[PDB]
């Protein structure tokens, strides 16, 4: 669809610029007459595909905004939808710049621990509020592209792009998460929870402090090879119960897994986080050498917190309020 700058929707609606293009379709800038304010408009492309999965978005949105808490405003908040020109329109609040955006200002050298506890913070209130019982929601494609800025000026956050996102016992898909931020029971063909999002997070918070992502998988195999690299063969227990464990792994006489190896990665688990954060050694790079709130006790707690977002096992996994809980958000 070509949507003209200055084109005026339904007299409500004044078309001003593209913010953004993605699969489901183009996001604009918009001037609401009613409400007398900037708007984002998300045009969902008038494919049947686009559009079935755009309304479950919709239903989604509208099932939390009924669900008034303290913990609902780390969500873009979605005002309402119409079809126009049928194409399914959800317009919501306007946003700054997302999380990618951020660290490629930084020259992927990453932002401070100190701004990485604040976004942790608010992510993890977030997934406590999606995690509520009578939502149950899990987002599904957290990453950094998918977190924006609410003002440039400031440091809080929204989730948004609710396209892949599916209630608990809602599953559709298989195959979900971005690459790099899917978690080890999607990889595994195994039936999924709200837990892959916290999985998500945990690679998230380190690439934001680092400025690299933390397992930059370019196919599924290279994707688990880079997990065994920092944490180690996933347990029996998980491998055992796994439709695509034989993707990755093989298993002996003994019950025991290891690596398939493929033609000429570190050895499993030797790629230490403790290393990647550079806990001893002044931070990522050792670029945070004598920078105030960056001390290996401060180093030690975010990588305890991180380890638990990273446990193979989606049971013992760490939960919102748990995390929230954590010594790495004690003054
Ligand atoms: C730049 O302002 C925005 C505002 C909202 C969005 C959005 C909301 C959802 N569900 N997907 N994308 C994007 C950018």
């Amino acid at each position: 669809m070509i949507v003209k700058n200055g084109e005026k929707w339904m007299d409500r609606y004044e078309i001003d610029s593209l913010i953004g293009k993605g699969s489901f379709g183009q996001v604009v800038k918009a001037y609401d007459r009613v409400e007398q304010e900037w708007v984002a408009i998300k045009i969902i492309k008038n494919k049947k595909a686009f559009l079935n999965q755009a309304q479950i978005e919709v239903r989604l949105l509208e099932l939390m905004n009924k669900h008034d808490t303290e913990m609902k405003y780390y969500i873009v908040h979605l005002k309402r939808h119409f079809m126009f020109r049928n194409h399914l329109c959800l317009v919501f609040e306007m946003l700054s710049y997302n999380l990618y955006d951020l660290l490629r200002n930084t020259n992927f050298r990453g932002v401070s621990l100190n701004l990485t506890r604040k976004f942790a913070q608010q992510m993890c209130t977030a997934l406590l509020f999606l995690a509520t019982p009578e939502l149950s929601i899990i987002h599904c494609d957290l990453k950094p592209e998918n977190i924006l800025l609410c003002n440039p000026k400031r440091s809080a956050i929204k989730i948004v792009d609710f396209g892949s996102s599916c209630q608990l016992g809602q599953r559709i898909y298989q195959y979900i998460q971005s690459r790099f931020y899917r978690s080890p029971e999607v990889l595994l063909g195994m039936p999924y929870d709200l837990a892959i999002d916290m999985w998500s997070l945990g690679c998230i918070l380190v690439e934001m402090h680092t400025g690299e992502p933390l397992f930059s998988g370019a196919n599924e195999v290279d994707q688990m090879n880079k997990i065994v690299e920092v944490l180690g063969i996933p347990p029996a227990h998980i491998l055992d119960q796994a439709p695509k464990a034989r993707k990755f792994f093989e298993k002996l006489p003994d019950g025991t897994w290891n690596l398939k190896k493929t033609k000429d990665y570190k050895p499993p688990g030797t790629r230490k986080l403790h290393n990647i954060l550079g806990v001893e050694t002044g931070g990522p790079g050792g670029r945070r050498a004598g920078e105030s709130g960056h001390t290996v006790a401060d180093y030690l707690k975010f990588k305890d917190l991180i380890l638990r977002m990273l446990d193979y096992d989606p049971k013992t996994r760490i939960q919102p309020y748990y995390a929230l809980q954590h010594s790495f958000f004690k003054k």
